């Protein structure tokens, strides 16, 4: 499908596992719009959050709660959630994967987008 | 000067000069209300955000104008911005440091925090 | 199999393609020991290095050559290339995955292990 | 001091202090050369490596011990260290900072490059 999250664990060098994640787009109004959510996979990843006739340009926020997963670890970490914002589809559709590699007091997120 | 703020470039290798940085504290209805802002300096840092008096307990958000630094370079970037999010302890340690790392389509923040 | 090196561009938001990557495992006498060598495919992921009995415990370094790569899109990197060192199969055989996220004055590497 | 080695712990959130760090320079003929050493600071920071004169254009290796670092904290590395490996140009701005973001099993490293 056209989105994709995908979570690594950097301590212990393995797939984020039942990392719930949420997708708002924002409205003509300006406010975070409910857009559909999920939780990872044995693999860290998720699919099928959304189809290509539903996923129209916008601005869309990806939040994915790592303070819950960390804390199901025994760690009390930094961040309430990483939250990825970004505009898409604006020169037509793209299929985008959402790489997120968690630390407890650091994450980074990376992009890949592709032209189906 | 309790919390700072400190910017990279990934595809420069230097610091991110001129980047806005906004920084908000969460209000009991849940709405984000602006708390301080600046632009980084040469050194890629933000100094002199709040006290130690105005920095109490709570969740703030820091947001990096990451989209504008790359329009400026002329390179395509991903993101709208990075935005950090994050509980301030009484407990922990003290001086607060949000370093970010810039790439177009990639970031990478961490938390520096000492006494 | 046991080895994967999956390779990313910061900057262009996908795929490292066509990225050599050489591995050398460390020999009873301390020198590093041409062991697996490839290059990256459309998807930024090189396959087939090795087998499970080729692969052995040991230390081995994976040298991915970022410096190419970048000098070949008009970019003077910083970085020679990014060299990975490791200790595999200590414990048992295990998948690896070696991640790159390459920009041209920075790069990351992650290590995801499995257990088949 | 012109060039600088900054290390950070992504677990921790702050420096990376009492690191291993060994810099060396590559021989004529391909072998790697001892050129500076040192442990980083409480600080995280590494200084007074080489100076200006000693520092010639050429290729450097930055090898930063992470495993000694994190068999300390009792946590499971992978990497046996991290090494980053560039070319020092005198055109080029002249201070290096290789900065470095430790986790068990990942790391990144970017260079800041200032006058």
């Amino acid at each position: 499908c056209p989105l994709m999250v995908k979570v690594l664990d950097a301590v212990r060098g393995s797939p984020a596992i039942n990392v719930a994640v949420h997708v708002f787009r924002k409205a003509a109004d300006d406010t975070w719009e409910p857009f559909a959510s999920g939780k990872t996979s044995e693999s860290g990843e998720l699919h099928g959050l959304t189809t290509e006739e539903e996923f129209v340009e916008g601005i869309y926020k990806v939040e994915i709660d790592t303070k819950s997963y960390w804390k199901a670890l025994g760690i009390s970490p930094f961040h309430e959630h990483a939250e990825v914002v970004f505009t898409a589809n604006d020169s037509g559709p793209r299929r985008y994967t959402i790489a997120a590699l968690l630390s407890p007091c650091s994450y980074s997120t990376t992009a890949v987008v592709t032209n189906p």
